[PDB]
């Protein structure tokens, strides 16, 4: 009946440990094997273990498991980290990496604020970053957990060196205002429970290739995406507020594409003035189809977008939406003309070649207000 072996079958669920934390062994399973022929569980105790600090930073520490003369090790990482109430509450200066121990609950306000870090792995169970958390931080990289759920504004302004943001496994549901102001970023991955982009939330990001916005967003804040480096904007259908200088002078912008089944029925839906203006290689535009309005000068000064198509829930357009362009065939899909409230309307250019509209509607766009003053211009499909 005496103890002959033991066998680690599940480590502690814990294994990276902020400094000043003790030891955690829930999730610890142990078996013994005795010379009666029987395995049985072994409870583990502090008495048990040996080798454990949380006193000064360690990358592999070798935790051992002492059960009747018998031993086996396991690891630990102790983190250059204090974490108070699940609240990170110090950083240790002079680290390259940082892997956040299993604890963090939260990251307050200007936490990494300039740090000189490369790399920051953030833990799951991390719920929410305060603000301006990595402020003209030099971080490099950085891994998201799927348990982030809530941010604050302003957390990596100035972040020149982040290469890529991959919140795609996240349950944020806001990007937050001018969230990655002047980085670096070359890519963005958003998750499918995001609903809007804070106002200025990808301003002067000049290194941003392209970006896809998740089906659920509703909502692109205003200036989201102004003077950035996109060449391609991906829209859902179901987008419902583009708001004003959203695309505001985007030197490499091409095109803006939609997607999907998503639709939302809003009588607020709106593409707010300006949107795209400032846009000289925009050449594809594609309007979601859950606008219902098209707001003054959205793609302004524009030469090289030569083709438009107003989807069927467009119930207005305003004063001089399209007629600073280059446009030379729009298609309407709606039966019922939308509606103009101006007396003079500039919607579309003098130049324009043609307007093509269902045929049972022909006589209702070509007496329309606005409309009509295109009547010769106006045909089938
Ligand atoms: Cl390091
Ligand atoms: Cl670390
Ligand atoms: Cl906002
Ligand atoms: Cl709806
Ligand atoms: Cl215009």
């Amino acid at each position: 009946a005496s103890l002959e072996d033991f066998s680690i079958e599940q480590l502690p669920a814990k294994t990276i440990y902020a400094l000043g934390e003790n030891i955690d062994l829930t999730g610890l399973n142990v078996t013994g094997k005795y010379d009666d022929g029987k395995q049985r569980p072994v409870k583990v105790t502090s008495e048990q273990i040996s080798g454990f600090s949380s006193s000064v930073p360690v990358d592999k520490q070798e935790v051992t498991i002492t059960i009747e003369g018998k031993q086996k090790s396991f690891s630990v990482h102790i983190s250059p980290v204090r974490v108070e109430n699940g609240v990170l509450t110090e950083i240790l200066k002079g680290y390259n990496e940082i892997i956040l121990p299993n604890s963090v609950k939260s990251i307050p306000k200007d936490a990494f604020r300039n740090s000189q870090i490369a790399k920051v792995v953030l833990n799951e169970g991390l719920k929410s970053i305060g603000d301006m958390a990595f402020f003209n931080s030099t971080v490099q990289e950085i891994v998201f957990p799927s348990t982030l759920e809530q941010l604050k504004e302003d957390i990596f302004y100035y972040c020149y060196n982040l290469k890529k943001a991959d919140l795609s496994k996240t349950k944020i549901t806001k990007l937050p205002a001018s969230t990655f102001v002047y980085a670096g970023i070359e890519e963005v991955l958003l998750p499918v429970t995001l609903k809007e982009i804070g106002s200025q939330a990808f301003l002067k990001t000049s290194q941003l290739k392209t970006i896809e916005i998740p089906e659920n967003v509703s909502t692109i804040g205003q200036e989201a995406f102004r003077e950035s480096g996109i060449t391609t904007v991906k829209l859902p259908n179901g987008v419902t507020n583009i708001a004003s200088r959203a695309f505001y002078y985007c030197p490499e912008l091409a095109e803006v594409t939609t997607y999907g089944s998503t639709f939302n029925d809003d009588p607020e839906a709106m593409i707010h003035p300006y949107c795209l203006e400032g846009c000289p290689k925009l050449a594809r535009f594609e309007i979601p189809e859950s606008i219902r309005i098209l707001g003054q000068g959205l793609l302004g000064g524009n030469r090289k977008v030569t083709q438009l198509t107003i989807p069927a829930n467009v119930t207005q357009i305003n004063f001089s939406a399209f007629n600073n362009t280059g446009i030379k065939e729009v298609k309407v899909e709606g039966t019922t003309p939308p509606q103009v409230f101006e007396k003079v309307w500039y919607g579309f250019p003098d130049d324009i070649t043609v307007i093509r509209v269902p045929a049972e509607s022909v006589e209702k766009y070509k007496n329309a207000n606005g409309w009509r003053d295109f009547t010769n211009k106006i045909t089938t499909f």
